[PDB]
DNA sequence: CGGGTTTTTGTTAAGGGCTGTATCACTGTTTAAGACAGGCCAGATC
């Protein structure tokens, strides 16, 4: 909890509401830019190298077999820690159009501060996934296996009900849960009974046989569920099965930011309480061998714009550094377009 | 087909009163974003 002003390169317009940064060894990685991928980046990727509180977005090639992917803008972004790679899946392509692929993102070449992507695209079959954004995906372990929860986000009308006088509202993607095997990119489908409502930019916490589903937004009725839901999965010799548990405690929030301070011990810093109300406190999460427990924490000092200001975006860096964005007074003496913070977490 | 007639028409040029449209003098008082090529430092490496 030690916020910290940022100062930015030239490229700085890049960075915009809804982007990514992955991580590989410490080492950050913006992803999702603004507008179509340049010609001094062609790929979108970019070392977030921060130093001094000093950011110098810079180009990062990619291999020669990987498949170059357009920018999204609200992606689903899992860790696959088993070979460290990432696995990205849907979004917003800079023509406002969702995508459906699967990406996986692996390091083919690293020499000397200078690393080689390899992103190749994986596609589903059976029961694929709705075109979505705002949803959360992440990898899950049991018995020695492991596989990929996806659950629900919001999306466009389908292709029937898709009138062209309202041809960008958005509706919640029915509360299922995709099972996703990455050996065969193979999709399955479970509609657990306890999960009623849509829900959108939630905050989704893997521990190693679970998944704690927690806030976010359903618009389906405009409100934030402060409930929570623990899926235990579990992966017999056949067909693999879920149940869900509802459990109390659950805060009330969207887009709030997640990271991994310490092991088996998360933080949570503010998405949005009320359509005028954006979150303040800090929750840390202290996860366990079967029982989650949200608690408050240290309260963290804002400054007085990131008081003012009323929408506030950002991402985990990996080592319980948040990165966050304001977007600064427009009616002022040409104040820039975004500033930026950090907060460390130890 | 004529052919005296109408019944209306076509024409001249000066000067003026009027009207409709073209012409005239004149005013702005540097770009911002992106592509590529040197060139020189600056560090990685034999």
């Amino acid at each position: 909890m030690s916020l910290q002003m940022v100062t930015v390169g030239h490229n700085i317009a890049l960075i915009q509401p809804g982007f990514s940064l992955m991580n590989f060894d410490g080492q950050v990685f913006f992803f999702g830019q603004k507008g179509w991928p340049k010609r001094s980046c062609p790929t979108g990727v970019f070392h977030f190298d921060i130093k001094q509180n000093h950011l110098k977005l810079k180009p990062a090639i990619f291999s020669k077999d990987s498949c170059y992917l357009p920018p999204l803008r609200y992606p689903a972004t899992c860790s696959y820690k088993g070979k460290h790679q990432y696995i990205i899946h849907g979004g917003k392509t800079p023509n406002n159009e969702l995508s459906d692929k699967i990406y996986i993102m692996s390091v083919a070449c690293k020499n000397n501060k200078k690393v080689t992507f390899r992103c190749t695209e994986k596609d589903l079959v059976g029961d694929v996934p709705e075109p979505r954004y705002g949803h959360s995906i992440d990898v899950v372990y049991s018995r020695g296996k492991s596989m990929g929860v996806l659950f629900g986000g919001r999306s466009y009308m389908p292709s029937t009900q898709r009138t062209t006088e309202k041809w960008n509202s958005v509706a919640d993607c029915l509360p299922h849960v995709f099972l996703i095997d990455f050996e065969f990119g193979c999709a399955t489908s479970y509609i657990l009974p306890e999960l009623q409502d849509g829900l959108s930019f939630h905050v989704s916490i893997a521990r190693n046989d679970t998944v704690y589903i927690l806030g976010g937004h359903s618009l389906a009725s405009n409100i934030r569920p402060a409930n929570l839901y623990r899926i235990r999965v579990d992966l017999p010799l056949g067909t693999p099965a879920v149940n869900c548990t509802v459990l109390p405690g659950g805060i009330s929030v969207s887009s709030a930011i997640l990271t991994q301070t310490n092991n088996d011990e998360f933080v949570i810093v503010g998405g949005y309480q009320l359509e005028n109300q954006k979150r303040m406190v800090c929750s840390l999460v202290s996860l366990g061998d079967n029982t989650i427990e949200i608690s408050e924490m240290e309260t963290p000092d804002w400054t007085s714009d990131i008081k003012h200001s009323k929408i506030w975006f950002g991402s985990n860096m990996g080592n319980g550094t948040i990165f966050l964005g304001i977007p600064g007074d427009n009616k002022q003496a040409m104040s820039e377009a975004f500033y930026f913070y950090t907060l460390r977490c130890s």
